[PDB]
């Protein structure tokens, strides 16, 4: 039943640097024979501009489809992405890399770079920050295949020991006299265990991390639409006529009256049985065929969703103090929506919400209520997934990016069951 690999390796090289580097060099030479000339050229460009190429691969998919196509960095992105995808690994591989604790919204400082010790207080604070959370990792990154020792670069107090699952793209390559391994990331990680370790008198937190598989179509709306239609083409027929009629009414513009009623706390202030009945039916419809796999969706959120307005000075994310204030208020916090929440399987910008500065990137766990409404023909919504009213979201991490000269935010959140 097991595939025999061309160059044998264990799942983890552990502290064995010599054996890891030997394997990595042999793999780099082996995979080089599978690469196309345009793929080899993309790898050469990568070594001369890795920082900018990596930053581009993190946020390229948030633009309009025509902007992605027109971007001068897109050709290089596609070629380097294809190169890594030429070596999907046959069995899991544990990798190692140093990470900033800020990557997990930990701002209390594990220890300063010049400091040695890690207090029990900071270790416990870090544990409570990362426990029971998923964190999206995205973009090109170089990783190591063995545990660092004395002679190795250790730029932070946090060491990631991450299990890459089978079929993850991994590209070992040569760079002048050295060898490195490139991955594209693009998955959720969970930190299962943290331990204090000592390397040459200095203390580090070693984080045992694993990938929690999910669908994330990003700018590939065609692939997302195929998945949505494969799972929800027969959804309309699973509903009662009243449920289907209320879902249809909502989709055709009834969402304004229903959601305004929910936002205004209408069930408490002025109960409307006709609106309550529609809400009941739509909620039931969303529970008929739960989201069948962990799924990432994207919502271009209005400032009112985060207690701001279009003219609020706090909504100007071009100022670093406004980003820091937003992160302080929302990172690690829960956000509950009284209304139904429309999202898209695509991360691309859309003309209807062109100027919205907040991109809510939601991971929906398997079994959540929801439905791919765009499986119903002739609908305005773009590749739409509707989430149930009253949904709660845990905000895990917030990032920023530039959309032209306007700074926008990416809010990495998880739907709570
Ligand atoms: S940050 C880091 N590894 C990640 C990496 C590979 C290339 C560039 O950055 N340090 C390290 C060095 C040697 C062995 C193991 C580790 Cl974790
Ligand atoms: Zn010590
Ligand atoms: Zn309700």
């Amino acid at each position: 039943t097991t595939y025999k690999a061309p160059i044998e390796r264990p799942e983890d090289f552990l502290k064995d640097k010599e054996k890891a580097k030997e394997w990595e060099r042999k793999e780099a030479e082996r995979i080089e024979q599978k690469l196309e000339r345009s793929e080899k050229e993309a790898l050469e460009s990568y070594k001369k501009d890795s920082v900018e190429i990596s930053k581009y691969s993190q946020t390229r998919n948030y633009f309009y489809d025509y902007q992605i196509e027109a971007n001068s960095r897109e050709k290089e992105y596609k070629e380097l992405r294809n190169a890594i995808s030429k070596n999907k690994i046959d069995k899991p591989m544990y990798v190692y890399y140093f990470e900033s604790p800020e990557k997990f919204a930990f701002n209390k400082v594990i220890r300063t770079e010049n400091q040695n010790e890690i207090s029990l207080e900071k270790f416990n604070e870090f544990k409570e920050t990362i426990q029971n959370k998923l964190f999206k990792q995205d973009g090109f990154k170089d990783i190591s295949l063995y545990e660092p020792g004395k002679g190795d670069e250790k730029p932070t107090p946090l060491l990631m020991h991450l299990k890459l699952p089978r079929n993850t793209g991994m590209l070992p390559y040569t760079n002048t006299n050295n060898v490195s391994t490139l991955i594209e990331q693009g998955y959720s990680i969970k930190i299962d265990k943290i331990v204090r370790i000592v390397i040459d008198g200095k203390h580090y937190i070693k984080a045992e991390a694993s990938v929690v598989s999910s669908l994330d179509f990003k700018d590939d709306v065609s692939k997302g639409d195929s998945w949505g239609k494969a799972n929800y083409n027969d959804w309309s027929n699973k509903l009662t006529p009243n449920e289907l009629a209320d879902v249809n009414d909502y989709m055709r513009g009834g969402y304004t009256a229903i959601n305004n009623y929910l936002i205004s706390n209408g069930p408490v202030n002025n109960p409307n049985p006709e609106l309550d009945s529609k809400i009941t039916n739509i909620e039931n419809a969303l529970k008929r065929e739960p989201i069948p796999t962990n799924l990432t969706v994207y919502r271009r959120s209005g400032p009112q969703e985060f207690g701001l307005t279009l003219t609020s000075p706090e909504y100007d994310f071009n100022k670093l103090e406004n980003i820091d204030a937003f992160k302080s208020k929302w990172e690690g916090q829960a956000l509950s929506y009284p209304n139904f929440i429309s999202t898209s399987i695509g991360s691309v910008n859309m003309s209807a919400f062109a100027k919205r500065k907040i991109v809510l990137r939601i991971t929906i766990p398997k079994g959540s209520p929801g439905a791919y409404l765009s499986a119903i023909p002739g609908y305005a919504g773009e590749y739409e997934v509707l989430l149930n009213h009253g949904s709660k979201f845990k905000i895990n991490k917030i990032d920023s990016y530039k959309d032209g000269t306007i700074t926008k935010l990416i809010v990495d959140a998880t739907l709570i069951p």
